[PDB]
């Protein structure tokens, strides 16, 4: 069955670059433009383009990208009744999906997962990809350092524009995982102040001090994001290394930062940040859980996306189990792990000191 | 429902990536080599692979490249978890007889050459005549390959193993080379392709012909003449000839040029026998459709004017170039031959 295969393999690498292509030239949200249910040509798309005005072959080529995603279901297809009825009609109509609607910057505040999918197929991380065997082959390997010529979070201090890709892929990111997480997580209600562990450019803590106007918020992250960190209101930003000193603070919160790391580093982080909670405070894990058996599912999905990344971007970092992070937490000093489930494997994993 | 499509959207470049390091592995034939129905862990092939030999945890990253092939249907998992190969990854075992697979012409739509291009697919729709490969490389493809020796093995390789498994699906149908004598391949690549004619019908003197760069690094086949030139200036004289993958590289008005140049080159009574994937006047998620749409967004990216075809679209082409009589014969799964006589 080679000719069955060639096409169900050989899309494998057009779809991915199709859709950052389609996302680049914003067409989901010129498509959720024209309304609810809207079905529009790529003429019409195009004509909504003022960089394609003057190629007046713009729309054949976008249709070209556009007709793949409709076949591979990002984009419904379909046509009219005043279409069909010696000329031939070249142009079909597409529309938004439950996929593809989630590729429309919301009309309140912009978000969508088109940062955190523009940064996981970005030329640094495709790069990395493209190392990616030899972490395999060679002892200490990593794809990122083989590509780049240092580690991920070095790199950044160097190079602006990745810096801006990951930060706001995070940052963005983190405002859709949050709502799920008020929505079924009631631990911050009680809280008078929160530190964020590498909290990024701050986004995070921004949002809990909004939901929870009673708690301060504290961000602490690497020189070279707090530089370019927006001033939140309710948040205080602080530049250091977490492996050598965590600030004080009556409550962390770690989101995305276990899984960069392997064990010995995830203890030394935990460890630190023991040592800088008080009794009774705690810290709140925030991660995609490996599932304890995988399958065809949203959870195990969720897991395996950055679980390849991480194998390809940082030494040693992985997706765990519930049991794996509890031998963490319990390593580093803490009791009482709590596992929260929120949705689609993102848990909340409170550890009590 | 970001959190269900996260997984759905974010699977997409992860995939591809997974499947490459694994063919660079070549983990599919050292599952095949416990036997094509055996169950293998992550442990057991990477015992295959002398450079793992010094490296713990080898299998351990194996798995978690293995377990995301395993959930997107290319290995089965079954319970360290086994692999076994699929119908899909059995297309990526070279072959016990002649190492045919198709891996060569996958490792070139993946190659860093390509997906940099992709990564400028977006200047096709904004920018009048760019070509997303030259704004990313600075020089067109075929320019580029001369001037890039990796690349140029790396995409003459995905063609030559490519056209043998073509091949053996044009024979099973297509009888049409009987009673030649003499077959021209203009832009023929290394010649793999007339070399497997030559080799079915033994009294044909076949030639193969493409540009310097090319012809200078192909093999010599049993039958098969090489000759070097350039197609749009002219073409050998051919009692008949072959265009495969040749037209969807190249918009209207050069192909109407170079079907002028083989139209000249032919004898009254010749034929010139065009082999693509035909894009089906109907799209869907099936085999006919993506065998035309992955060459129409790869050659979109990567050579100026190059798209697929309906069989409307090959006919005017062949009748602008002076031909007659177009006969299409569908192969298999969207590829056809279609005859252009003079
Ligand atoms: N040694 C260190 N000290 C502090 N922050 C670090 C660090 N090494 C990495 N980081 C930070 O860890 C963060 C991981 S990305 C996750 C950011 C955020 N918590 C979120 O969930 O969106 C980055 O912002 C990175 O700069
Ligand atoms: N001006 C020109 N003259 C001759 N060959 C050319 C050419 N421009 C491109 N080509 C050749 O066109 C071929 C397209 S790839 C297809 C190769 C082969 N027919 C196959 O089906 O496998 C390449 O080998 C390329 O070098
Ligand atoms: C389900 O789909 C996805 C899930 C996740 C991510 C991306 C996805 O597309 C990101 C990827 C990622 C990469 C690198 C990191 O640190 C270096 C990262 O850590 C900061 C991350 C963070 N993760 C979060 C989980
Ligand atoms: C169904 O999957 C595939 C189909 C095809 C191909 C690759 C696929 O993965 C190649 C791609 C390709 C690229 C560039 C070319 O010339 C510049 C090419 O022409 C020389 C080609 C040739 N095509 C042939 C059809």
């Amino acid at each position: 069955c080679y000719l069955s295969e060639t096409a169900n393999l050989g899309k494998l690498i057009c779809i991915p670059m199709a859709l950052r292509a389609a996302m680049e030239l914003n067409v989901f949200q010129l498509i959720s433009k024209f309304g609810t249910d809207a079905k529009v040509s790529a003429s019409e798309i195009a004509s909504k383009m003022p960089n394609a005005k003057n190629n007046p072959e713009a729309a054949m080529y976008l249709d070209r990208i556009l007709r793949l995603l409709g076949a591979s279901s990002i984009l419904s297809v379909s046509t009219t009744a005043a279409s069909i009825n010696d000329v031939v009609v070249h142009e079909k109509l597409y529309g938004l999906t439950n996929s593809s609607c989630c590729l429309v910057p919301r009309q309140e505040d912009g978000v969508s997962l088109v940062e955190e999918l523009l940064f996981t197929s970005d030329k640094v991380v495709v790069d990395s990809f493209f190392k990616l065997k030899c972490v395999v082959e060679e002892k200490d390997s990593v794809p990122f350092e083989v590509a780049h010529g240092a580690k991920i979070f070095e790199y950044a201090a160097t190079e602006p524009r990745m810096n801006q890709v990951f930060n706001d892929g995070m940052a963005v990111f983190s405002i859709v995982v949050f709502e799920a997480v008020f929505r079924v997580y009631d631990g911050f209600l009680d809280m008078k102040e929160l530190l964020d562990v590498g909290g990024g450019i701050g986004t995070s803590v921004s949002k809990i001090v909004a939901k929870y106007p009673l708690i301060r918020g504290v961000n602490f992250d690497l020189p070279h994001v707090i530089s370019v960190a927006p001033q939140y209101p309710g948040v205080e930003h602080v530049a250091g290394d977490m492996f050598e000193e965590v600030p004080k603070g009556q409550n962390m919160l770690l989101k995305w930062v276990l899984h960069d790391w392997g064990d010995e580093r995830c203890v030394k982080l935990l460890k630190n940040c023991w040592n800088s909670l008080p009794v009774g405070g705690k810290v709140l894990i925030i991660e995609f859980v490996l599932p304890n058996e995988l399958g065809n599912n949203a959870e195990s999905f969720n897991a395996l996306i950055p679980d390849l990344l991480l194998m390809a971007l940082n030494p040693g970092g992985k997706e765990r189990t519930i049991s794996e992070y509890d031998d963490l937490g319990k390593a580093a000093g803490f009791i009482k792990t709590i596992p929260i489930p929120i949705s689609n494997g993102l848990h909340v994993i409170e550890f009590h000191k």
